[PDB]
């Protein structure tokens, strides 16, 4: 029942040291024909697991932020979290 | 026997570096059907552990401020402080 | 006569290199119908033997933390520590 | 009643020194028309018997991870474990 | 007056090259309706005469570990050690 | 009442120096239309009487391992052991 | 002849990486029926070996700070420092 | 369909412990008459498999980064990856 | 369609922690025979990524500020941003 | 249907103690006018039967690795394996 | 004339590969009615011959550490070192 | 030939991060029977290496300030600077 | 054609983790009869590879800074960089 | 002609992995009637071969630091370095 | 056409387990009247076959590094590599 | 004038193939009322003529080891060596 | 013309399997009134023919190491090497 | 057309049990005025027929290795192999 900001923070909180690096690297180079906007390298590189989820939402809004998170989870082969996100997607 | 402002400051003083970040993030996105009012992102982001407890009370009053603190403690999984708050709640 | 936090730290301090890995892996995937909450993969993976016992208690409280520790000791076949925990359980 | 992660870890824990090497070599070169994704050589080569089962699941999900484990057991002629896995497959 | 761990290590220390192999092979395939739990093939196969006695106790506890050792001594026809164990069994 | 692994080891333990060589040579060249899989020359050549029975079972499973052992006993003219095996075959 | 603040800093300066963590964990959970007051988790967690000795004294005064340090040294099994403190206790 | 940064990271992720060392050593001493610029020893030496692919591109651009990766794969005798890169080269 | 001030701020916003330091160091020591004027060490050293782009333009005007930014990007080996700037240069 | 890496490993697995030594000695001194590259003495000397087949392929690619294996089998007079390889050569 | 820490390190330095294992196993299970405190399994298992003598003293103090070392030397049948220790015991 | 204020600033400028903390802690608790006056905790805690030397002189005068600096250098074991100060003391 | 500040930064950027430490240690203790002035321990110890080259020049001027860098490169046995500096020395 | 700090660093740089551990252990327990001051366990334990020589000098001054180094070299049986130090002692 | 660093690494890569030990032992005790500088025991002892060739060049430069390698090859009786080096010496 | 260890090794070195077997068999079953401790079957069975004399002394000390050797020589009817030992017994 | 370390290594390299064992046993029990220091049992027991000559010199210096080697050669009846050493002794 | 290493291995492979012993004994005592270098007793004594031919070449090079083999064949009266070698000598 909490805000999306907490949902997203919890999943990002589940990514271990390397996974986070790879996730950040997908955010910065997000493919440019999906209506999503890539993130600046500086802010992302310095940002923590709860400063990363507060940036993704600010840049793209809830709907798009969730889609990005799901897609990137698939892209870095974290299928446990990919399946959990897809089954726990809010009804917008 | 001191003012609630000190009680609240002591618990917030017990939250370590990351916990505080998560606590602030729950205050800013507090769920909107509980008669509580969310806090502005700027003041919260800059505020210290004793500037955070002086803001929560100013925005919502004692009763509501305490309920918010208890609920957020539960929400970020700091059950030691959650149980301590619930057992030390003033008689309003 | 010391706090539970020290009791738990001592047992975790008794787990050798591999055992700790297996213990962490049981915490992260704790079976979900026991009123206990699983731990995030990142914090657990980085956490030391005294940073693991300070996390288990924060997430679930004393009673549940002790039950989890006992059960996991049984689950990874460290019966010396399982029997010692069960005979040294505080009276809550 | 424990998570699949423990089931898989137990079988991998049953593979002796050489068998593990051969198992890793089948994971890295898994045949590419079975809907399964091969694993990177670096992470596999460094990974322990409980770091191998936490990687297989992350890459392919439970269902596929189990099928891969069963097939590879057959492929390296460990028929005791092959038969045990097939008779102890969870109902997904 | 020393811990059981030393008692067990001394007997295992008395098994010659082949006997140890046969002992390990009985531990791994221990008959499954005696309330005792078999040992993993990897750890046993690599384990020394003092790493074997520290594993048996960890898996099954003192009482059961001693019973297993006595029974296996009988099973591999080392009756000198079988008789010595039975006459030197601690009072639990 | 012990595992098949011990049964097989006992018979192999009954083969004298030359017989073992001949037995190994039948395992490596087992006739290929009986649903049984031949063994690699390296592992067999180095393997002891208890490392030979732990390999046969791993390659072919109990049922087939026993049939192979019986047939080879017949093939190398060790009719005492052939008759003993056939009369002591477990009920699978 | 220097202030207690330096004495305490020197001993804390003698605790290696892990010991300091354990010391901090005893300060935060100091047993509550000894007339001593526990320390907040945030300040302790961030505090250095000379910021830890300046906090203990501020919270409890010299006499109590020294008693706490001695007791905790005993509690974490640093008996060299425990014996040195007890023999070098100022005459208050 | 992902950015080159991910392609390159995946191959580098496929280099095992020693291979990475050798790859880094070819980057630092890249032959100076190919229009490519060598990398500084410090940043390379500290950089991870995903911090190495984010540095190569920043120093030389996509086209040149890919050519360098292909050539070095050839140079350290990792012909599987050399052939895979050459067949999966983007159309610039 | 926004003012150059925003364009420049966005690129500077893309420089990570160290890159910014190096960029500032090129601004302060800009080579003196290009019709461009170097920046004072104090203001540059204190200036943020949006206080750096508001200073470069004030000192040299749009045309020259853009040329300086492009050249420095080349000079610190950030070829992604160098190529992006050159392809997105306004028609003055 | 498995990767060439397994095919090659199986044959190498069929070479007995001395044969392997001779095979390694032919790899290290492979005749230099056949478009094949010899292997370093260190890695070969330490490498196991499954670490030898993972090295040959990495150095020369599938086609050449298979040709080398066939030729060396002929060279050390293991005509059973030579004939089996030639009749089981994949269609590249 | 050097500190006890060096004396103890020298004797431990005299224990060969297996002896050290047995010594560690006596430290971990030291009999509990001698006023001596057993050592944790993790730290002992990882500790070197000079990290073992720095742990024994820290846990029990000089007097007790020496008595423990002498007794264990007797217990593992290293009578040369047992006699040397007893004749070279400092006057406390 | 410059004012003492510069001499003192240069030495304080030579104290690294931790040393400065320890130096400040000796100033605040300076032993009270030497005719020197201790410094307030607030101003010292906020003061820089050139704001520390401008405070010491203001509180105690040149002669006493120099003596204090020399003594504290001795007290925190910075003997290089202690010896340099003593040999470069002005003739008052 | 860039300022000396960039030249120096590039070489310092080429020193790996330990080398930098050793370089800093030579700067702080530069031999005192060469007309060069040593650097303060605090600023050097905190300074980065681009904050080290901006300090050396500020303290001694271009000519002397370059001579110092060359000499120290020789002193810490980085002869590749020593030879490169000597061949790329500007004409002052 | 370089500072003692470099001389000492070079010898410490000559001590291999274990020797360094033993050297550190002699520094921490230096015998207390030689006018030399022992080093704290924390700083020593974390300190590198060039952070160890910068600490010894800071604690005791050149003369004493050199004497300590020579004596400890003798104490850990590194007679090559002991003889080299004694023949290369500066004239103070 | 690659850098000397690769040439040297390839030959060192050709030295088997013992040869490398002997090579390292010649580097550390290189005869002192040849204008070459010996290597420190610590770095050499820990260094790999590609960390050994990156150290030799850094200490002595290309020309001298090659001469040292050739001479040591002769000294440890690896005449195949000695002859190959001498015939493949670059024209400096 | 050499250590007893050499004396004992020389006599054991004088026992021919069978004699050694018989000697080992007397050590393992040494009669239990002579203040001497029997040897484990494993270590004895594997031990060489110089690994047998280094074990006897370690288990029982010089005096007892010599008495055991003399008695066993008598027991296996090697009277030449029995008489030589008795006439060459050290004065303890 | 090489260092003594190589001379000694060559002779030790000439001792066959058993001789080395006997040599090690003389080093460990070297007679104690010759100004030479015995070697620890652990390091010697694990040490190779080039790790044995690097230990003898480190413990006793060249002169004494050579005398020890000559004497032990005489003691184990390797008179060829004894005579060769005595005729090839360096002039110290 | 294979490397000399195989030629030599084939002839050595033709020497029966005793002949090999005699061959080894001629290698170790090769007459010292022929420009050939004798082999160490340890490596030769342990070396197999393919480890003997890989040692002879490494010590003396092809030309000399072949001459040595021919001469020794003559010396031990294996004239069939002597004549075959002389007629099959490569043209160097």
């Amino acid at each position: 029942m909490a805000s999306t900001r907490c949902k997203l923070a919890r999943y990002l909180e589940d990514l271990e040291d390397v996974d986070l690096k790879k996730f950040k690297m997908h955010l910065e180079d997000y493919p440019p024909q999906k209506g999503c906007i890539p993130l600046p390298r500086g802010q992302t590189e310095k940002a923590d697991h709860v400063d990363l989820a507060t940036l993704m939402i600010d840049f793209n809004g809830e709907e798009k932020a969730w889609a990005m998170a799901v897609w990137i989870f698939a892209a870095i082969n974290r299928r446990d979290l990919y399946e959990k996100a897809k089954r726990d997607e809010p009804k917008w």
